[PDB]
């Protein structure tokens, strides 16, 4: 699809049993998602942007649905106000910006 | 251009004849620029990100050329950690994101 940017890029990600509507984010560099509790081990990381930095938990290998396309990688978890799929993502689902 | 995302997609941007390394960010409602100097009247916003909210100084109707495309718009100026072309200058240059 082509998706224009007169709105925020929204699009409904699938992460087991929860749909969520996250952005296609090419500022970011790793994919961070509201807080959840996801199963499984997970490191802690601390990551930086305008306002300063918040705390995540760093799950490796989640497998995530981006309208209908499947990816697999780190998602951050931690208390953003929005989600964010980054490039680690987004490349794999065969994402570019275009113009 | 096509631009993936393997990459952080820094590019060359021109502003009051002076070229700066700028994100292309879809995240990003605003344009925001690290502290420089630029000309005219501007007006105090605050704008929030994922660590909370910080003081800009807001620029309107500012010519930006984004890799070769000419913008004029809202430019806000303020402690971003990285120079982000937005949304606002994003359409002006008719970016969009395809997969
Ligand atoms: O900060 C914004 N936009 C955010 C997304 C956003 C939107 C709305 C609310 C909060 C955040 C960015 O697109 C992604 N961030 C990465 C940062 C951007 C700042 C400087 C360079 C790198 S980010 O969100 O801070 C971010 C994302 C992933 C990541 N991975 C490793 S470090 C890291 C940082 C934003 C949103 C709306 C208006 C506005 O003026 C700015």
């Amino acid at each position: 699809p082509q998706i224009t940017l007169w709105k925020r890029p929204l699009v409904t990600i699938r992460i087991g049993g929860q749909l969520k509507e996250a952005l296609l984010d090419t500022g970011a560099d790793d994919t961070v998602l509201e807080e959840m509790n996801l199963p499984g081990k997970w490191k802690p990381k601390m990551i930086g942007g305008i306002g300063g930095f918040i705390k995540v938990r760093q799950y490796d290998q989640i497998p995530i649905e981006i309208c209908g396309h499947k990816a697999i990688g780190t998602v951050l978890v931690g208390p953003t106000p929005v989600n964010i799929i980054g490039r680690n993502l987004l490349t794999q689902i065969g994402c570019t910006l275009n113009f």
